[PDB]
């Protein structure tokens, strides 16, 4: 996250860390033992860390579950980044808590002007690396589709949507995707792309959940 601030000890408690012997994408508990994340976050091997803040250290709260499966939305375009969205089952049910709770999906999508809450323990710099510790967080609200398709000329698709400030400097970045994007306490979107980060002119671009909602429920139903 560039341009955020520390969130604070477990206050997204819905906020998952995907590792693999270090943390590469963030997720979402929807329920006890599902996981939203970003198809483009696929990797074999993935432990699932909930009830975290410091990444590095083992301060209490955490839970970690193997993932038993992750489905790959069928339809997800590796090159346009289209239905970027994935599954997650944990091999276990997670222990739900104060610090470890999951999050609402729409019922309804979100309207350009919605300030959401954006989290992760992604690359904090626009022009270097620099990985935080702790759980960092974002305010950003959803842009006009028309900002959204002048900024990326023929690559926004109607499962997208821009959240974030064209002055740049406020942006998610690379180790956020798969993370949340909060509005009134639903999840509206995940994660996804954008031309570098936190540049000028160039928003985030995320899944846009409520497109999605049937399709998960159905598939989580069935599995
Ligand atoms: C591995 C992966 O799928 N991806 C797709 C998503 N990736 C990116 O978007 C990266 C870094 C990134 C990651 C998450 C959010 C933002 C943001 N600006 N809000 C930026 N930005 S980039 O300019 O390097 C970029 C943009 C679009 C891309 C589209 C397809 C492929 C690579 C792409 C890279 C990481 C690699
Ligand atoms: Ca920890």
């Amino acid at each position: 996250i560039v341009g955020g601030y520390t969130c604070g000890a477990n206050t997204v408690p819905y906020q998952v860390s995907l590792n693999s012997g270090y943390h590469f994408c963030g997720g979402s508990l929807i329920n006890s033992q599902w996981v939203v994340s970003a198809a483009h976050c696929y990797k074999s091997g993935i432990q699932v860390r909930l009830g975290e803040d410091n990444i590095n250290v083992v301060e209490g709260n955490e839970q970690f579950i193997s993932a038993s499966k992750s489905i790959v939305h069928p339809s997800y375009n590796s090159n346009t980044l289209n239905n970027d969205i994935m599954l997650i089952k944990l091999k276990s049910a997670a222990s739900l808590n104060s610090r470890v709770a999951s999050i609402s999906l729409p019922t309804s999508c979100a309207s350009a002007g919605t300030q959401c809450l954006i989290s992760g323990w992604g690359n904090t710099k626009s022009s270097g690396t620099s990985y935080p510790d702790v759980l960092k967080c974002l305010k950003a609200p959803i842009l006009s589709d028309s900002s959204c398709k002048s900024a990326y000329p023929g690559q926004i698709t109607s499962n997208m949507f821009c959240a974030g400030y064209l002055e740049g400097g406020k942006d998610s970045c690379q180790g956020d995707s798969g993370g949340p994007v909060v509005c009134s306490g639903k999840l509206q979107g995940i994660v996804s792309w954008g031309s570098g980060c936190a540049q000028k002119n160039k928003p985030g671009v995320y899944t846009k959940v409520c497109n999605y909602v049937s399709w998960i429920k159905q598939t989580i139903a069935s599995n």
